[PDB]
């Protein structure tokens, strides 16, 4: 349902439209240049480098995102700024390869191996900004320039391998330790994850906004 | 008291010492001999080489009253006592470890109690001195040196103090210590040898202070 910008409840119309689109976005809508969101794969590395906290997350795949409920949308066609507040009921799960070198609460965690983290009841606030741009057809496309993301990660449950590989019970106990510290670790990873999600949100929306014209999405302006 | 001129004397000393081991356990203060089971009041064991830094304090060893003496030799010409002994079953040592090491890829930094059990260990001891005319004309052997050659047998370990800040990781570091303990003990063996040597020197000197060479071994 295209939302007429002149219509009295355009903001509400976009909310409803986007909600409808989430289940279809799961495997992806390749006609609109939108990659799959459940699973959300083919992502950049997550990189955090702080003193006593070096983490790289590679081959990141997130499942569970087609259950997303949209709290709010605002499309401000004066500034070309889309704000979305969304929540996932239940869980999302991320998989990939961790490479960590960290001192966490007195304990050394150096090594590399697979990860699984479940996040229970996460939310996100996203802001996207751009400017309209006349393409060589004369057709006007929105060229997005920035995204910021505010992840509320919720409750983490974690199974992390690769620590003390040289003795299996020590590996098993390091997996256990990782689960206990997971709330705190995720909480301190939040600004890294924020900037990362921002970048992904920028790139994946730009793919949509390249393919579908601003006048086709939002008639009457 | 074994006679030096008696047909067999070397076997008499072996047998003498064998009889004495159970009595030595809590200690024989008439011959100036501290207890051997437990063997306590000992110096620190110290090792610092090759990124492997270990201090063992408050060391106490149990199980030593089951010691079998394989051989004794008392060489009155050089004043040299060589003993070969074995403990059937187990001796166990307890104390405080403070360690800072990388062992087989794993960091072990911390401090806590230790227990280490050795199954069927053995020892070769050599004690050397010279005769000394003591107060009122009895001859006492004044020992000057000792070496010890420990054969540690099969080590098993329960060691606390590593990753204290999460209990399962401490429990797994205790497990890891048991698996590496043969190797660790084998590389500690020169440190342990010099330490035991010192103890054996000090503890025998106390005995050889009190009981004269002529009383122990008549007719020489
Ligand atoms: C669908 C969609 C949407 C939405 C979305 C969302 C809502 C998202 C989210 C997202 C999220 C919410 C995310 C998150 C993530 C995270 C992660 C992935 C992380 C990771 C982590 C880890 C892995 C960790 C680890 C560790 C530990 C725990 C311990 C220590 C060690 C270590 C470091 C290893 C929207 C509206 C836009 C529209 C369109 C479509
Ligand atoms: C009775 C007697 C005798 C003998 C004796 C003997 C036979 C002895 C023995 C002894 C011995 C044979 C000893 C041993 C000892 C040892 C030790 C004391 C050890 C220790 C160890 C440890 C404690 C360790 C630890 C650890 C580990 C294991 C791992 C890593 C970490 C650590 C390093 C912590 C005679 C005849 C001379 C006479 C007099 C009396």
């Amino acid at each position: 349902q295209t939302c007429n910008a002149s219509s009295p409840d355009f903001q509400l119309c976009v909310r409803a439209s986007l909600q409808q689109l989430i289940p279809e976005l799961a495997s992806g809508v390749p006609s609109i240049g939108a990659e799959g969101v459940d699973p959300l794969r083919g992502l950049p590395p997550i990189v955090h480098n702080s003193n006593g906290f070096k983490v790289q997350l590679d081959d990141v795949s997130i499942s569970g995102l087609s259950a997303t409920l949209i709290n709010d949308v605002n499309v401000d066609l004066t500034s070309n700024t889309i704000r979305i507040q969304a929540t996932v009921p239940g869980y999302i799960t991320a998989t990939g390869i961790q490479t960590t070198d960290a001192e966490i609460m007195g304990i050394p965690l150096k090594g590399s191996g697979p990860f699984t983290i479940s996040l229970a009841n996460p939310s996100l606030a996203v802001t996207l900004t751009g400017a309209p741009s006349a393409g060589p057809n004369g057709q006007t496309y929105l060229r997005l320039t920035s995204a910021s993301a505010a992840i509320e990660p919720g409750t983490p449950t974690a199974d992390i391998k690769g620590f003390f590989p040289q003795f299996p019970p020590l590996e098993a106990a390091a997996s256990a330790f990782a689960s206990v510290v997971a709330p705190d670790v995720v909480q301190s990873l939040k600004p890294t994850l924020d900037k990362w999600l921002g970048g992904v949100a920028l790139q994946r929306a730009q793919a949509v906004f390249s393919s579908v014209s601003y006048d086709a999405l939002f008639p009457g302006r």
